[PDB]
């Protein structure tokens, strides 16, 4: 051990609190009634919704990047 | 008509925020034990990618998960 960096010490804080706001995107689409698709994104690896036969979403690339 | 979430969604849901929690928890530990963080997501499944301090790779997502 030596103590982590202070980088890598936000960096991980970072990916926490991205990773808390897809799940709560997700959630949020689903209940105003999008599909969950059984695939993921080949960019960002989230879980793909879809919005009815209009289009396929993914929270991450294209909302919260 | 808008439609609820399915049963099916809402697990999905729950088991994706489980995974992600799960890990930045990994992630952490391994931080405070040695591995240092690569400026790199796994390929696989976009996590951030660790080394050991033998310098081997390392995604706790797919080497643990
Ligand atoms: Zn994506
Ligand atoms: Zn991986």
């Amino acid at each position: 051990w030596e103590p982590p960096t202070e980088a890598e010490t936000k960096v991980l804080q970072a990916r926490r609190e991205r990773q808390d706001r897809i799940s709560r995107l997700m959630g949020d689409y689903l209940l105003r009634g999008y599909r969950m698709l059984g695939e993921t994104c080949a960019d960002c690896g989230t879980i793909l919704l879809q919005d009815k036969q209009r289009k396929i979403y993914c929270v991450a690339c294209q909302e919260l990047d």
